[PDB]
């Protein structure tokens, strides 16, 4: 289920984080505009860029904490407010997060592993609802 999936992802988090983030950026190429330095680079090149690996892992470090603190795939209001108020998320709208979790769920469905893809789909929707409620446009 959802909780075990958190453990599975945390057991190889840098690799899962990079693979899911790349699935997101490759499914939605315009999303690279939010990072600038990722433009014009293949996956293997991005994986050799220090900030890509370090920032992407930290993204998923926090994502797993928010998932772990959720109840029935519904994140805490305080976690949603943190994601809205982060200076690094100044530009973002809920659409950016919706697309990320579409790609994450698609990644899990295509995976050979028994991820609870439906729970991650609910989590993505519930997180988008919470971000909107906490003031993200
Ligand atoms: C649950 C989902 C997300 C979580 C937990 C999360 C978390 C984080 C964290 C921890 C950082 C700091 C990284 C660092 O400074 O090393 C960060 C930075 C950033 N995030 Fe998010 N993020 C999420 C979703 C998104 C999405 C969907 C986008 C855009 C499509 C986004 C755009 C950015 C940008 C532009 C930065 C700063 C620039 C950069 O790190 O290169 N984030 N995020």
């Amino acid at each position: 289920g959802f909780k075990q999936d958190i453990a599975t992802l945390r057991g190889d988090l840098r690799t899962y984080a990079q693979d899911i983030w790349l699935a997101f950026l490759n499914k939605y190429p315009d999303e690279k505009r939010n990072f600038k330095n990722y433009v014009g680079k293949s996956d293997q090149e991005l994986k050799s860029m220090a900030k890509f690996g370090d920032h992407t892992e930290k993204v998923f470090n926090l994502m797993m904490e928010v998932a772990d603190r959720a109840t029935d795939c519904v994140p805490l209001a305080s976690d949603a407010s943190t994601l809205v108020q982060m200076k690094q998320h100044s530009g973002l709208t809920t659409g950016n997060f919706e697309k990320l979790f579409v790609a994450l769920v698609e990644y899990m469905r295509a995976s050979g592993q028994s991820f609870d893809s439906q729970s991650w789909d609910r989590f993505g929707k519930n997180l988008v609802s919470a971000l909107s409620s906490a003031g993200m446009k």
